[PDB]
């Protein structure tokens, strides 16, 4: 598991279940392709999206669809979505975590890139 | 006003109004005592805590009254209050500005630091 | 002044001065066209971006370049950028402030909507 | 292990380790007793703080050394320390995750109840 998601809602104090997350990466043209998407577990985690061998470096997104998160709560919400952009790079051996903490107003999101 | 607070609300995008905000200074005893006390405005702003006179070097906490806010909204919130405390003055005079943003189970501090 | 841009440095604790901020708009194709476009001020603020005229219904998207704000700084950061995508103005004509705070690995936006 | 607390590096985007964590809970003549310590491990938590038994309904305060931790790396610190204080009350089985994400001049904390 070399990228991981994971996702808390700051209203409620508790792991964002059920979160869509997808991911693309930039092809040559610029233009963003489908890399790989799932869901956030009861633990608001989202596990397996990639492997090592699929991994290359390269400039990847990460959307995480807040909107129907919070409208699936009955909460009015303000972005579409929460968006993570970034290059991956291999300088040693890294797993990334994008972390991210969802008001409906406001969202942070941290990278965690270890070992 | 070499010291303000602003308070965001993460839920409704807004300024947090009328929250109350209790700043202390530490004692030569080791205690903490009151140095000055407000409520925001309309704008989520409290000005005129005090006069570069008398806010001389030492260690400050700035008591945002989190708990209070939420409830007369009618929310349960997770925290009593965000407590922000640092030193100040330690190099001269400066101005400060406390910032928070509040959700129910969550909050942000930043400190913008000039002059 | 519907739509202004506030960002801060939370390591050095100052507004974030000089940087860049573009923003598109969701056209009919379903395209991310060019809206409008500057650099922070001394204050870390963007005003003037648009007016009330231009600034109609739809779903945005403001790109915050942080990565080009940290490298000018000699920090190699996570981001490509921040992006916040929101929709704007479907229930009438409002005032949006997008605040953003930049660490180098981390960064949190929230949006502040009046009127 | 009811009571959890677990820290992140916003500027080094990794887990903040050895940072010293000190949890108080509120005695009847309003002072604070220490009630538990310990320091986050490499993977910045910090388990075992306390038991089921000894976690009684009652106002406790986390409080985190940022300001060592930041002086440990030769990065300059705004805050003391940061601070988290919270009701502890049981509506049901609850595990209690105190999450707090470190800049040098801003921290968020979150409060994660589970179970
Ligand atoms: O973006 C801000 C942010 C995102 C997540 C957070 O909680 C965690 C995030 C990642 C990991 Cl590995 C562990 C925890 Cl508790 C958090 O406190 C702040
Ligand atoms: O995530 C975005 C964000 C924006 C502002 C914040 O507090 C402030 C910090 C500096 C100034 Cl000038 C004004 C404010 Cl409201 C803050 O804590 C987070």
């Amino acid at each position: 598991c070399p990228l991981m998601v994971k996702v808390l809602d700051a209203v409620r104090g508790s792991p964002a279940i059920n979160v869509a997350v997808h991911v693309f990466r930039k092809a040559a043209d610029d233009t963003w392709e489908p890399f790989a998407s799932g869901k956030t577990s009861e633990s608001g985690e989202l596990h397996g999206l990639t492997t090592e061998e699929e991994f290359v470096e390269g400039i990847y997104k990460v959307e995480i669809d807040t909107k129907s998160y919070w409208k699936a709560l009955g909460i009015s919400p303000f972005h579409e979505h929460a968006e993570v952009v970034f290059t991956a790079n291999d300088s040693g051996p890294r797993r990334y975590t994008i972390a991210a903490l969802l008001s409906p107003y406001s969202y942070s999101t941290t990278a965690v890139v270890t070992n």
